[PDB]
C-alpha cells in the first residue's frame, strides 16, 4: 500500500476483528466493514494484532477473521480506500488474550513481521495496545521499542512516516509507571499517545480546591478530563509527561464499551478542552473504543446511531492544526 499519516488533529477508532461482541450493558458490536466505518474516523485501528496459536511461536501476527465475511483483497480495497481519503489505517498489537510474552532477541523478527503486514495490507502506522498483563511480561518494553525503532527508520529511508501510537491505560502513566518504557524508549518516534480515560473505576486525582477526582464520577467530568489532561501535558501531579500535540483523550463510545467512562455530557470535554486550549496547550484528538461500539446496539436492540462521532467529530476536526 501507501504510508498514510495524519498531520492535524485526530478521531481515532478501533475496529474490531470479531463480530457479535456483548457489550458491558448487555449491547452488541457487530462485525463492520471499514467501508462503512464514518469518515470522521480519520485513524482507525485494527484490533488486534496477536499470537494466535502458540505452534506459530512467539512473534505476533493479524489474520482477518473469516467471519466478517470480507475478502483479504477486499479488506485492503477498503484500506486503499481510506488512505485515498486522508484516512490512516494502523494495526493494534495487543488486546485482550492477546499472548504477546516477547523475549530479547525477538525485536528483529517482530520488526520484519510489522513491515511484512503493514506492506501487504497498506496499514500506515501501529498501536501499542497491550493489556495489563503484557505491558510487564517477559521483554515486551524492551522488545516492542526495539522493533518499532527498526520499523520507522526502515520507512523513513524511503521518506514515510510509519506512525507510532500508545493506548496505555493512565494509571499507568504515572511518573516511573509501567508504560513509561515505552514512552521514553519511543520518544521522538510515536507520533501521539491516546491513553485509556476508561475502565479504570475510581482511579483518578487529588486537586486542591476540588478534592478527589475519579474516573468514573459523572459530576466532576469536566474536572477530570482537564486535570488528568494538564498533568500529563505537563509532567506534573506525578504524571509522566506526553505533550499535548501528542496526547489523544481516549474514551468509551457508549456505556456498552466499557464498564466506566463513558461521558455523559459532551459539554464536559469540550469545556475541559477549550480550557486545555485556552492555556495554550490544545489537545491533538479523541480517541474511541470503539467504532463498531459506536455503530453497535443496546441490550434492546437500539442502534447506539453514532452517537459518539456525533458528538465529538465537528468539535475535533474543526479545531486549528496542531503545532
Ligand atoms: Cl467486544
Ligand atoms: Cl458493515
Ligand atoms: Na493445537
Ligand atoms: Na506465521
Ligand atoms: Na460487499
Ligand atoms: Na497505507
Ligand atoms: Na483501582
Ligand atoms: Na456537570
Ligand atoms: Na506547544
Ligand atoms: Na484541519
Amino acid at each position: 500500500g501507501t504510508i498514510t499519516s495524519q498531520d492535524d488533529n485526530v478521531v481515532v477508532g478501533y475496529w474490531h476483528n470479531w463480530c457479535d461482541g456483548r457489550g458491558y450493558q448487555g449491547g452488541n458490536a457487530p462485525c463492520v466493514e471499514l467501508k462503512t466505518v464514518n469518515p470522521q474516523y480519520n485513524v482507525v485501528n485494527i484490533s488486534f494484532m496477536k499470537v494466535y496459536d502458540i505452534a506459530e511461536g512467539r512473534i505476533p501476527t493479524f489474520k482477518l477473521d473469516p467471519t466478517i465475511a470480507l475478502s483479504e483483497a477486499e479488506f485492503i480495497a477498503q484500506i486503499d480506500t481510506l488512505n485515498s481519503q486522508g484516512r490512516s489505517v494502523l494495526i493494534a498489537l495487543g488486546g485482550a488474550d492477546a499472548h504477546i510474552e516477547l523475549t530479547r532477541g525477538d525485536e528483529d523478527a517482530l520488526a520484519a513481521e510489522i513491515i511484512r503486514l503493514t506492506d501487504l495490507y497498506g496499514f500506515d502506522g501501529l498501536d501499542i495496545d497491550l493489556e495489563q498483563a503484557a505491558i510487564t511480561a517477559k521483554d515486551n518494553q524492551f522488545v516492542i521499542p526495539a522493533a518499532l525503532k527498526m520499523v520507522k527508520e526502515h520507512y523513513r529511508k524511503t521518506g514515510d512516516n510509519f506512525m507510532i501510537t500508545m493506548a496505555p491505560e493512565f494509571p499507568y502513566l504515572t511518573a516511573n509507571g509501567a508504560y513509561t518504557p515505552y514512552l521514553t524508549e519511543l520518544d521522538g518516534y510515536y507520533d501521539f499517545i491516546n491513553p485509556q480515560f476508561y475502565n479504570q473505576g475510581g482511579d483518578g486525582l487529588w486537586i486542591e480546591g476540588v478534592g478527589w477526582i475519579a474516573q468514573n464520577n459523572d459530576a466532576l467530568k469536566e474536572e477530570f478530563i482537564y486535570y488528568i489532561a494538564d498533568s500529563l501535558i505537563n509532567g506534573t501531579r506525578n504524571y509522566h509527561k506526553i505533550p499535548h500535540d501528542k496526547l489523544v483523550f481516549g474514551l468509551p463510545s457508549n456505556i456498552d464499551a466499557a464498564a466506566t467512562g463513558y461521558i455523559q455530557d459532551p459539554q464536559d470535554l469540550y469545556k475541559a478542552f477549550d480550557r486545555l486550549k485556552a492555556q495554550g496547550q490544545p489537545l491533538r484528538g479523541v480517541m474511541t473504543w470503539s467504532v463498531n461500539w459506536d455503530m453497535g446496539t443496546d441490550a434492546a436492540n437500539n442502534s447506539y446511531n453514532q452517537q459518539f462521532i456525533k458528538d465529538y467529530g465537528n468539535f475535533i476536526h474543526n479545531q486549528l492544526p496542531p503545532v
